[PDB]
């Protein structure tokens, strides 16, 4: 029975090796790295792999491994798919530990726009889980933490980082990676997935998925938003994206809205990230 060798780069930024059935669904090797990862709330996840155009795509848990990564390497990452809105409700500390890591990849890569102070909290937070109480030994007025927390790091923001653990003595580290989501999930780009569009009539936008609906973002004025309920059909045809928005109360007619997508591809990816979102956050 011929097994394919996968690689999965872990959120701490680790590799995991394994081996699957070369026939074997998305869900076995999942299942794989879930139970490496000592994960039990799996819902919120999912893998990642790059296609013959290098996007990011999740890899269907349904369907054959080797009809979605087809030519490429069995190369992967493990994600969070879906946000949760509020992760105090989550039931493991080690969930919420796993969307912190995801969160400062968010951050670090500039995905998750953060102000300053927010940057330093976070950072404070993650220093206080990962090393525990402040120690001056190990921080002169020179300190730069090993930590990346920006996509800009400043001496500035290192000084802001330290004097906020100083307020975190005695602080546990599920404590303080609940302090981090507390805070990290209030920012208005958290858990929102991106798609570059055009409009029905060429203007360049941006549609953000994300637990609350599709976001709609024309210029810094008028960032339009469809709660998913106000959604009832997802369809795409060619380079075309379109929802279908439920008729307001005493109208006629539901109203569809059509967007312009980079290629077939990129407009059939925003198709099922959208489906999953609306199904995973009707029934939340
Ligand atoms: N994760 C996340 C991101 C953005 C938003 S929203 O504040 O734009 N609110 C809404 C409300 C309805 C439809 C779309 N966005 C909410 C949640």
């Amino acid at each position: 029975p011929k097994s394919m060798q996968c690689k999965v780069i872990l959120l701490d930024g680790s590799e995991y090796t394994c081996d699957v059935e070369k026939r074997s669904r998305g869900q076995v090797l999942f299942d794989k790295v879930c139970e490496h990862l000592n994960l039990l709330e799996k819902d919120y996840f999912g893998l990642t792999y790059r296609d013959a155009e290098n996007q990011k795509n999740w890899l269907d848990p349904a369907k054959e491994i080797k009809k979605q990564v087809r030519s490429g390497a069995w190369h992967f990452s493990f994600n969070v798919k879906f946000y949760p809105p509020d992760p105090a409700q989550l039931s493991e500390d080690i969930t919420r530990y796993y969307l912190c890591l995801q969160l400062r990849d968010d951050i670090v890569s500039g995905r998750l726009p953060c102000s300053f102070v927010t940057l330093a909290l976070l950072g404070s937070y993650t220093v206080q889980s990962e090393l525990g109480d402040y120690d001056p030994d190990e921080c002169g007025s020179d300190y730069i933490s090993e930590f990346r927390f920006a996509p800009n790091h400043t001496k500035e923001l290192e000084d802001k980082v330290i004097e906020l653990h100083k307020s975190h003595r005695g602080m546990t580290p599920a404590e303080a990676e609940m302090h981090f989501l507390e805070n990290a999930k209030k920012l208005s780009m958290y858990g929102v997935d991106l798609h570059h569009a055009k409009d029905s009539e060429g203007v360049e936008i941006m549609l953000g998925v994300c637990a609350s609906g599709l976001l709609i973002y024309r210029d810094r004025l008028r960032i339009n938003r469809f709660a998913w309920p106000k959604v009832l059909k997802i369809s795409y045809k060619r380079n075309n994206f379109y929802i279908k928005i439920r008729p307001g109360e005493f109208e006629q007619f539901e109203s569809t809205i059509g967007f312009k997508l980079p290629n077939h591809r990129a407009a059939k990816r925003l198709w099922k990230v959208c489906v999953e979102h609306h199904t995973f956050f009707r029934l939340l």
